[PDB]
């Protein structure tokens, strides 16, 4: 009875983690809904807002939206280090300028990043392949072999370096019934039992 | 000794199985060098061609480019442990149209009519919907590692038959072999690709 079509646009880490698991879900209580899934960079997909009835982006809250805190990641410094190639991503310069100062600080020598990436998911398979260490939201640290690597816990000033994840979206989208639907589907999923 | 800084664009779903085997080797031959990658569509990184030093696509030869043909995919259609196959979703992704006529062909010769119900832009967005039960779908044989064969069956695609292929390619302006840096990326790339 719900039947339109959602456009979702969302980080390119989510769309390999959270929401395959939500889409599930919404495709077996709303199977009459066509869904289109676009991924990207936060400022690619809010750049783009006007192609997506929805959006889940990471960083903060976005302009001139409604928006819903989904959850905060912890992040980990992994590695099989001073002389090994750290691997870095590309993100926002605040949570960049995080992960160097924190390399700084708990590690001998300057931050220098040999390789650089767009994307966490790239990120974490060169890491698999051995080409180096990196930090990673926890998130995306599932079939990281725990007999080859070691997983520290990023802190700084005792408090864990965090990342909010955020759905976005144009209030009066809920006008249409397959959107309203995402949208509340989504509210009871992130929340914990 | 070997530095500088090679800018590499490649095809989503290179990012992540080609390219971190060969950035392995390429690191530890020539650790001087700066790295950067940026992935996306064959149509993003061919547009954007002027960022980078090499690319590496799906597809067909690139145009005013050198072209290095790297490997060949095989294809399997893949589905929860059958033939009530055609009441569950498939998953489409996004590539050009020809390649994606095939694939709806060979749905439509082999099972109802084919009609994508979720759509992703990147294969690897499609692979972890395989994986969560959201559908069936088809992928190429490179993106299928770790797929539970235990939940999963995998059947091969061919027409006429005649497996579905599609190729890699890497291409690049043969003046950047002037680069040291990326004329060793290049050098890499071709014995990297033969097999023993």
């Amino acid at each position: 009875e719900v039947n339109g079509t959602i456009s979702i646009g969302c980080s390119s880490l989510i769309g390999q983690t959270l929401l395959p698991e939500v889409l599930s879900l919404y495709n077996a209580q709303f199977p009459n809904v066509e869904i289109q899934v676009q991924v990207g960079s936060t400022e690619q997909i809010k750049a783009n807002h006007r192609d997506y009835h929805v959006m889940i982006t990471r960083g903060n809250k976005v302009m001139n939206l409604a928006n819903t805190h989904l959850f905060n990641d912890d992040h980990y410094f992994i590695f099989p280090v001073t002389k090994l190639p750290f691997i870095e991503f590309q993100a926002d310069p605040i949570y960049i300028n995080q992960i160097k100062q924190w390399y700084n600080d708990n590690l001998e020598q300057d931050y220098h990043a040999t390789i650089t990436v767009d994307q966490v998911a790239t990120c974490k398979e060169m890491l698999i392949s051995g080409v180096g260490v990196t930090i990673l939201p926890e998130i995306m640290m599932k079939n990281i072999s725990k007999e080859q690597f070691e997983f520290e816990k990023v802190e700084i000033d005792n408090e864990p370096l965090i990342r909010s994840t955020f759905m976005s979206y144009d209030p009066s989208m809920l006008q249409l019934p397959q959107v309203d639907s995402f949208v509340n589907l989504m509210a009871s999923f992130v929340e914990q039992p």
